[PDB]
């Protein structure tokens, strides 16, 4: 099976037994999740995410840092997802500042600073549970049968 991990973290925060959907033109990806009760969203509890806070403006201060850090690795690794990474993700945070009252934050297991941010928000329903993440800050592993 496929586990993703923060790419600067590396802690695990999503394995795919999840509805994944790929939204922002291959920017992030959309993790749908179920409601459960001690209350709250299966992805957090089976991952040990961490909850945290921002005001808006300490998230563009984390943003920022944030993206210089993936656009590093970016160069390293996967040079071709640097451009569209910038754009993308320049676009996409003007996005979240514009419904910041909407979101949640949620951080790995080691509450590692630099990590990733992943965003609880919540459908058209307004009951069902979804995780949004940079695809770009991602790393997969693949786990099999060892003998």
């Amino acid at each position: 099976m496929i586990i993703y991990r923060d790419l600067i973290s590396h802690d695990v925060m999503f394995s795919d037994i999840y509805k994944i959907r790929e939204i922002a033109d291959g920017l992030c990806l959309e993790v749908e999740g179920k409601m459960v009760s001690i209350t709250g969203v299966d992805i957090v509890m089976n991952h040990h995410l961490q909850e945290t806070s921002f005001t808006k403006e300490a998230y563009k201060k984390y943003i920022k840092d944030y993206m210089k850090s993936i656009k590093g690795k970016l160069e390293e690794q996967r040079p071709e997802r640097v451009k569209p990474f910038m754009t993308g993700a320049a676009e996409q945070i003007k996005h979240i500042l514009a419904n910041f009252k909407n979101y949640q934050f949620f951080i790995g297991e080691n509450m590692n600073p630099d990590g990733m941010v992943a965003l609880l928000d919540y459908r058209e329903d307004g009951v069902t549970p979804y995780m949004i993440f940079f695809k770009d800050g991602l790393e997969m592993e693949k786990c099999l049968e060892h003998h």
